[PDB]
């Protein structure tokens, strides 16, 4: 199974595993974001994914520790249709103190995993 | 897989884009109104009973921060097959981080469903 | 299919046999926590779990309300890396009021997950 993957520029740090361990991806650029304010943290990276399947993107367990923020939709479906040549993936950041991250960090890490299957939903007035 | 969905009332917008594979999602069952860092169950007028063996699991849609300003407290929601009762209507834990409104059959979450954990047996030993 | 867990001390409450279901976890001890500030609960718990599979740990939808903390990095990810004497998992909360967590209390819950398959990362300049 492969993904392939399309770098914003040559200055990004290339990533590497067939291990199964979720792989951290990172800061494309320096942001810097005040205590109760929000941020895209670019990732500098495109993918298409397998057939079939998803992407979830969760912090680090470190994130907080390093950087004092936490991620805005909790977890991140990047979907396989998200595969195009300018759909790069972000990490919705807020700050729950005054924060920098530097261009190369690690600020969060994926996976992949097997789409639900496809499933009838079926009105129904009364349940067991 | 087919799953039964039981609806608060007429009112409610029915669901009606099962799966292509993707999330789908849930909406406010009724105006909700919180303030800055006030938390409110927002009520998602549906009941499900999902496939056997199977839980379903939530959370925000990648907009929902930048147009609502509320995070999930509890990160992913779990939902069990056996909440499946006639009274069992989903929530979305919201805290707001800014003063927001949001207006009944808005789109604020999303969800898919997934197997569950093979049974496991746990041992206790005094060392590893 | 096995998990091998350790607790800290005879006082740590152990857990039951359960069926798929999520397992909630403990504190290990009492932790107060002031408004706007960041501490890790202990679970007081190690464990070796199955060859390629993972534990996803998070908050029990009822722990915002009795317990007024949010989960710093939304979802811990354990792998079956972390078995050993001394890799006890903790639960990162930050607490938006003032709080005081009690030993025994479930605060959040976990499952087990088969990791991802093997994968090759091939580098493209289109896609
Ligand atoms: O944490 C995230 C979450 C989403 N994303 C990506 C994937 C998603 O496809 C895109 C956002 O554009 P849309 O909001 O239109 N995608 P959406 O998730 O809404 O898909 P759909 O409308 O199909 O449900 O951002 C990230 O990069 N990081
Ligand atoms: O975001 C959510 C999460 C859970 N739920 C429902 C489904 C689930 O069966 C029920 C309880 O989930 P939790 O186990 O996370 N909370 P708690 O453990 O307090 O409830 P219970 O004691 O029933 O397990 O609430 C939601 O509606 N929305
Ligand atoms: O909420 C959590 C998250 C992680 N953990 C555990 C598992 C993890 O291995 C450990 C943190 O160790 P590291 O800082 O080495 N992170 P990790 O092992 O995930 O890094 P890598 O991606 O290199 O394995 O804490 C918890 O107890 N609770
Ligand atoms: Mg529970």
């Amino acid at each position: 199974m492969q993904i392939k993957i399309k770098y914003l520029d040559e200055t990004q740090t290339r990533i590497n595993m067939e291990q199964g361990d979720w792989i951290d991806l990172r800061a494309a650029e320096d942001v810097a974001i005040k205590k109760d304010e929000f941020k895209l943290v670019p990732l500098g990276v495109a993918m298409e994914l397998p057939e079939g399947y998803e992407a979830h993107v969760v912090p680090r367990s470190s994130t907080y520790k390093n950087f004092g923020v936490i991620q805005t939709n909790s977890m991140g479906v990047i979907d396989e249709s998200y595969k195009g040549d300018n759909d790069f993936w972000f990490f919705p950041a807020y700050a729950l103190r005054d924060t920098k991250i530097k261009k190369g960090d690690r600020i969060c890490q994926f996976r992949i995993m097997k789409k639900m299957p496809a499933v009838d939903l079926i009105e129904v007035d009364r349940l067991g």
